């Protein structure tokens, strides 16, 4: 049953007619995994100076939430030479929340560049990031950063924001979590934070930007639909993500984990059972 659904998800077409920007030779080096790049219709567009060129491109897509269009930004873990773009996207598109679903290294290999300072300040491009708080609590690090856009010198005192990063440590190096609880806590805590910040897009990334990232987005969409309408359709939620960005929810085991977390949620919250 579940194998047959995932085969049909696998059958969702890559719409290469709309993949021109990420396939430009200059932009291919900005992708970590080249088959996982945005469609042009929902790619996150950065600003561009008069001189330098192809700098309007980042491997990132707007992804719809349950209530809201463009609710998430699904992106890859930044590369050393894409870290300035990463923060330019956070700034220009006013993200106040980052959800990180990978370690910097897993199974002895580089999965994501450490784009945030562990202590003190770091400056990437025109943007300075300073960590102010860092609390570990049950497989989730919550980090608060003071983010400052340093240009022009004129408006600079207005150009300060607090960006909060949720770093999930609960996904093992091999396979999928044994329990759904850690993912539900992560989802709950990110949604709580969106109230205080309002409807600014949430930045979600793993390493290549599809597997765990799509799992998180799919589960947030699914659980919010259950709470609002009591209706459940895992297949449609995931397929709809594949229509927005290639390979969202990448492996059969991640699709299994989607169902596990959903069952765990209804086991905790009985008022939603058996509709």
């Amino acid at each position: 049953g579940l194998e047959e659904e995932f085969r049909k998800l696998t059958n969702v077409r890559i719409m290469k007619e709309n993949m021109r920007t990420g396939n430009l030779p200059a932009n291919m080096k900005k992708a970590r995994v080249i088959q996982i790049i945005p469609y042009d219709f929902n790619r996150v567009i950065l600003s561009m100076k008069r001189g330098q060129e192809y700098t309007d491109y980042i491997n990132a897509s707007f992804i719809d939430g349950y209530r809201q269009k463009d609710y998430f930004i699904a992106t890859q873990g930044p590369l050393a030479h894409t870290v300035e773009d990463f923060w330019r996207m956070i700034w220009e598109w006013k993200s106040h929340t980052i959800v990180m679903l990978t370690e910097v290294q897993e199974r002895e290999q580089d999965k994501c560049y450490q784009y945030w300072p562990t202590e003190g300040s770091v400056t990437h491009g025109e943007i300075t990031i300073e960590i102010k708080n860092d609390t570990l609590s049950e497989a989730i690090s919550i980090r608060d950063f003071l983010v400052t856009l340093n240009q022009p010198q004129a408006r600079q005192e207005e150009q300060v924001r607090v960006v909060r990063q949720f770093h999930f440590h609960g996904w093992p190096e091999i396979g999928i979590p044994a329990e759904g609880k850690g993912m539900i806590d992560l989802i709950a805590a990110v949604q709580k934070q969106q109230q205080q910040t309002g409807n600014h897009p949430i930045t979600v990334h793993c390493s290549a930007g599809a597997g765990r990232t799509g799992t998180f987005i799919a589960l947030s969409n699914i659980l919010e639909r259950v709470k609002a309408e009591g209706l459940l359709d895992v297949f449609q939620a995931v397929k709809s993500l594949r229509l927005q960005r290639p390979h969202m929810v990448q492996t059969l085991e991640q699709y299994e984990f989607c169902y596990k977390v959903v069952q765990d949620f209804i086991d905790i919250f009985s008022d939603y059972a058996n509709f």
